[PDB]
């Protein structure tokens, strides 16, 4: 699909059998979700923000739905304003940025 | 022009007569540059992401040219790790997300 950016590019994400609202941020390298439960070992990330860097749990591997665009990558989870899909996973479902 | 994600999508910019390379962020409701002068009446504003918020300066219909494309807008100035121009402006030059 074409998204504009008048308002947040948030979607339908699917990951563990259930639906959230993420946002595609193609200012973020990687992926970060809210505290969730993800399967299997996970190890220690740190990612930088706008406002300093912070702890994530990262697992890698996961299957993840992006507007019915099914993808397997890594996934951060820890402390975010929203659930953010990045370029780890914006590049698997070929989104690109135009103008 | 066609922007791919496997690098972070940073693009040169012209403000206030100054070169600069920022990060092209649909994940960025607004634009906020490194610290510099700007000119006008400025506000102070808190802004925040991962990592939390930080205090910046409010500077109203400042001129901005983005990869040739003139925009205006609000730009905001203060300790962001990194130039990053927001939906508020990525609009004006016709930037959209397509996959
Ligand atoms: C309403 O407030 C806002 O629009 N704030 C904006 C903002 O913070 N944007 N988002 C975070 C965010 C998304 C959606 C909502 Br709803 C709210 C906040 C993040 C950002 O793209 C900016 C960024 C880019 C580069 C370096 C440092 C920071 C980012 O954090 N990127 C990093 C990241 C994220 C996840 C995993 C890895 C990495 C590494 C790096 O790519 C604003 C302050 C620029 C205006």
């Amino acid at each position: 699909p074409q998204i504009t950016l008048w308002q947040r590019p948030l979607v339908t994400i699917k990951i563990g059998g259930q639906l959230k609202e993420a946002l595609l941020d193609t200012g973020a390298d990687d992926t970060v979700l809210e505290e969730m439960s993800l399967p299997g070992r996970w190890k220690p990330k740190m990612i930088g923000g706008i406002g300093g860097f912070i702890k994530v749990r990262q697992y890698d591997q996961i299957l993840i739905e992006i507007c019915g665009h099914k993808a397997i990558g890594t996934v951060l989870v820890g402390p975010t304003p929203v659930n953010i899909i990045g370029r780890n996973l914006l590049t698997q479902i070929g989104c690109t940025l135009n103008f």
